RNA sequence: AAACUUUCAACAACGGAUCUCUUGGUUCUCGCAUCGAUGAAGAACGCAGCGAAAUGCGAUACGUAAUGUGAAUUGCAGAAUUCCGUGAAUCAUCGAAUCUUUGAACGCACAUUGCGCCCCUUGGUAUUCCAGGGGGCAUGCCUGUUUGAGCGUCAUU
């Protein structure tokens, strides 16, 4: 038998592996939803 | 005698009845079987040369691609080469795409546009700090894989 200082029993750690999927989320990687021209729009031109 | 009051007619008012009209309603009959984690129904906020609503659409925003038809759209402006043609159209069809923030709504929260973690990549003299872009992390259950727990228990050292 294995000695045991403490008296509380705790989940033993097991391996945990990476997901290795069989097929592609979406398959097609999204564009750039915020580049330089979407950021600015337009100037403001009032006299202010 | 006037004014005034009342009754009738004409013309003019007030009001919207009547008649006629109808892209609506109602009832009966016939045929068909197709919503959603491949994110539905619903909600919010946006999108047009000039638009508030309705209708349509999602930062590709009154639309993109494709197919058909074969010359419009129309309130104005504009564009014209689009006119014996891969080609006009607020046209029809529709099998390819896009599809903001949400919502059964799924990283944790939500009277907050609040707060984390993981992978790849870029910049800031950086595996550790900060920032940009892309891709991820809910619950119950089933089959399988892998890693384990218990003198529950077998055999052998």
């Amino acid at each position: 038998l294995k000695v045991r200082t403490s008296a509380t029993f705790r989940l033993p750690k097991t391996l945990k592996l990476a997901r290795a999927p069989k097929y592609a989320s979406k398959a097609v990687p999204h564009y750039n939803r915020l580049d330089s021209y979407k950021v600015i729009e337009q100037p403001i031109t009032s006299e202010t």
